[PDB]
């Protein structure tokens, strides 16, 4: 739902940090992979 969007949009900041980029990238991979059923209902996001 909205927690998915909030978490993705907030981790997008750490994803491009030379430190702790891998933690954010792992969480982002997991979220995009698991919330596939939702992301197909919100293509505009």
């Amino acid at each position: 739902g909205y927690p998915l969007e909030m978490l993705l949009h907030s981790l997008r900041v750490f994803v491009v940090d030379p430190e702790c980029a891998d933690d954010a990238l792992g969480i982002t991979q997991y979220l995009i992979k698991r919330g596939d059923e939702y992301l197909k209902r919100t293509p505009s996001f």
